[PDB]
Parts: structure tokens; C-alpha cells; sequence
């Protein structure tokens, strides 16, 4: 039972449509936590609402990693990265 | 020796509703080369579409402010904002 939210990221601004590729790319920099079913091959459940989610890796090499991908592009639409804060995701609408 | 869009950055992730909202806060943090509607107020070309618009600034420290401004929350949303590059304008939906 500690705390993983320093390894956390949200990913942010697609639409719902490419909600799966967003994880099956972020989950080409380390191995997440969340059990999200596409990637199924202390629990960690899942924060997610239309066009974001949060993702904390077992890596803080792999989040570093996952925060260059801030404004990349997939299937036309510009992919936000951030760190994870409290204070974000407090405020983020579902 | 230089372009413009040295100085300018990459807004999105917005509702499209809420566009000019987004640009008189950007705008806030100075001159800007684009005759946006929104700001008071050839000519420099605009580049701009659903969720996302670039912005040029007059001064490399204004860039440099508005770059802080990554992963703020308006109306519930993340907001990107990055560093312009003509990479990613040409894979942009426009």
C-alpha cells in the first residue's frame, strides 16, 4: 500500500473512438498497472472519463518516456501527456 | 537565421465551442502576429481547426509563458499546449 502517483500519467484530447490504440501506445514505453482489458494479454483502479485517461507504469523511466509523446498525433488529432497530479484529475469531468 | 514559428506554439484539446475563450487567454500573455477575430484590434496566415489552433508570438518569452500553461483544466478539460512544429501541422486533420 504506497503511493505510485509520481509513475502516473493522463493522457488527453482524443476521441473516445481511439480510447484503445491511446493504451496499446502508451503501453509500448513499460508495463502498466490499471487492468485495462485491451492490454490483458495493490490494486490500481481505473480513472477514465470521454477523452482521457489516467495510466501509472511500474517504471518512472517509462513515465518520463510517456511525457515526450505530449502532442502527438494519431489518426489526425493532436494526443495530449501529462503528469499525473491530484489536482487534475479533481477537476476533470467524466 | 530564424522563422516566426520559432515563437509560435500549438494549442488543443479544447471543445471547439470554447475556441475563443482559449485565444484571448493565450493572447493574455502577449502580441500575437494573427488577426484573430477575438483579439482587438499582407497579412500572416492563419492555421487553425477542430479542438486545436497555432499562435505566434511577438516575443520568445511570451512563448515561454504560454508554454507553462500545459495541462491546465478549463471547463473541465485538460489543455495542451506545445512548442509549434511543421511536423505536426501536416499530419493535423485541418
Amino acid at each position: 500500500s504506497m503511493n505510485w502517483d509520481d509513475h502516473a500519467i493522463i493522457i488527453f484530447g482524443y476521441p473516445e473512438t481511439i480510447a484503445n490504440s491511446i493504451i496499446l501506445h502508451f503501453a509500448n514505453f513499460g508495463e502498466i498497472l490499471e487492468d485495462f482489458r485491451v492490454i490483458k494479454d495493490q490494486k490500481y483502479p481505473i480513472y477514465t472519463g470521454d477523452g482521457w485517461v489516467k495510466l501509472t507504469y511500474k517504471s518512472e523511466l517509462s513515465k518520463s518516456r510517456a511525457l515526450q509523446e505530449n502532442g502527438i498525433i494519431m489518426n489526425g488529432t493532436l494526443i495530449g501527456c501529462v503528469s499525473y497530479s491530484p489536482a487534475a484529475l479533481k477537476q476533470l469531468a467524466s
